[PDB]
C-alpha cells in the first residue's frame, strides 16, 4: 500500500517505491522551500508490520540537492502508514540546514505532515 | 569524512558509507531500546556542502526490523556533519512506532545525539 | 481571540485566559494519556503581535499533577494563534517524563495539535 | 532544588523560582537570538516527583517580548531536573515564530539544552 504517489496539504508530491526488503526509494517534489524539480529520497519501512490494526512505521530522507539547486539542507520524515479507503502517511519531520557552529542552535526546523493518495 | 564508524553517548554503533551521489548506507546497532544486532540504514547527505564553514546536512533512517526481531518502529536522524576538531555528527531524531489510531498521539519520541568516532 | 475554550482533535479541553501583559493562565483537560480532570497551566503569548497577517506566538505548560493523580510528566505546547474566519491555535508539543538517566533517551514524546473553539 | 540561577552552553541565563504548588516563575536572558535583556518566563513542574532517582518533569515558556523588543516568537522548554552533586535541567525546546499562513510550515525551530548550576 505504500508504493505510489502521495500528496501533502502544502502541494508537494512524494513518489515512492517500497521494496520487499524494507527499502523506500523514490523522489520528492517540494511546493515550498528552497527547492525545485525532483530530489532523490531514500528510506526504510517496517516490511512486516503488526498484525492487529496498527500503522506501518517508516522514515525517509531528502537531501535538498539536485541538478538545479542545492539548499544545503536535509529533511527526514518519521511516521507511519495507515491503509484503507483513506490511506495516509502521518509524519513528523526535521529539516536541518548545514550551519556554522555559532548558528547550530537554529539549524533545525520541526514540522508535521499527513500525506494522502488524493 | 562521513564514511566510517561512529558512536553516540549511549554506545550505539553507526557504520556508514557516504557515496558520491549523496547516498548514505550502512548499519546501526542500538545500545538501548527494542533492538538487537545490526539494522540496515539508508539516508542522504549534501554531497557539495558550503565551503563557508558550515556543516554538511544529512539524514538517515533505521526501520527496526532485522532477522532477529521487529520493534515495529523507525527512527530518523536529521543533522549535520562537522569535519571539526574531533569530527562529529550532531543530530536530532524522531522514533515513530506503528500504533493503533487511539495511540497515535504517543507514536513518536524525540531526542538528540552527537556522534563521534571514538 | 486567545481567551476562550479550545478543543483539539483528541477532544481535550484547553480553557485559557490571556492577561494583558502576555500571561496565559487556565486549565487543561486531556482526553488521552495518564491524566484525569483538570490541570493547571501557565504560559506566555506575544501581547503585541505583528499586524501583517502574522500569527500570535505563544506557548504554555502543564505539569501532569493534580488532586487526583500525578503522571510525573509535563507537556509544553509551542504554537501560534491565527485569528479571523475560523480562529485556531496551531501547536507542536513536547511531553517529557521524569525518568532515570538510563531511560532519558525515551523521556520525551513529540506531537502536534490544532485547537479550535468548536 | 530547581530554584536558582541556571546556565546553558549558549551563554544564556535562566533565573527561576519553584513554587510549592508547582509554579515556575522568573526571567530568561538569551545570549543568542533576536533577544535583549531579560524576559518573563512562567511554567510548571512536578512538585511531588518520584524519589526513585527519576528526574523531575517541568516546562516553561518565554514570549520574546519585553520592554526593549519583540521577536514575535515564543520558546517552550520541556524537560526534567536531575539533582545531586552535578544537578542539571535536561530539556528540549520548540521556538515558534508567528507567521503568515503560507509560512507556517517553517514556523518552528527545535533544539535541546542542558542547564547547569555552573557555567
Ligand atoms: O528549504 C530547504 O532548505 C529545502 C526545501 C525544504 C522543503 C520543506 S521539507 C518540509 C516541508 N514539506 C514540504 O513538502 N516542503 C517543506
Ligand atoms: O522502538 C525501539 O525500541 C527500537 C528503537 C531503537 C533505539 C533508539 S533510536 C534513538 C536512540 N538512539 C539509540 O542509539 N537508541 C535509541
Ligand atoms: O500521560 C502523561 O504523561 C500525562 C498526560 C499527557 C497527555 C498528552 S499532552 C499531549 C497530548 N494532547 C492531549 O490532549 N493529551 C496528550
Ligand atoms: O530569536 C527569537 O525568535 C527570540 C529569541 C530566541 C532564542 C533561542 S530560545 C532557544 C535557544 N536557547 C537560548 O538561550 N536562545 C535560543
Amino acid at each position: 500500500g505504500i508504493t505510489g504517489t502521495w500528496y501533502n496539504q502544502l502541494g508537494s508530491t512524494f513518489i515512492v517505491t517500497a521494496g520487499a526488503d524494507g527499502a523506500l526509494t523514490g523522489t520528492y517534489e517540494a511546493a515550498v522551500g528552497n527547492a525545485e524539480s525532483r530530489y532523490v529520497l531514500t528510506g526504510r519501512y517496517d516490511s512486516a508490520p503488526a498484525t492487529d490494526g496498527s500503522g506501518t512505521a517508516l522514515g525517509w530522507t531528502v537531501a535538498w540537492k539536485n541538478n538545479y539547486r542545492n539548499a544545503h539542507s536535509a529533511t527526514t520524515w518519521s511516521g507511519q502508514y495507515v491503509g484503507g479507503a483513506e490511506a495516509r502517511i502521518n509524519t513528523q519531520w526535521l529539516l536541518t540546514s548545514g550551519t556554522t557552529e555559532a548558528n547550530a542552535w537554529k539549524s533545525t526546523l520541526v514540522g508535521h505532515a499527513t500525506f494522502t493518495k488524493v
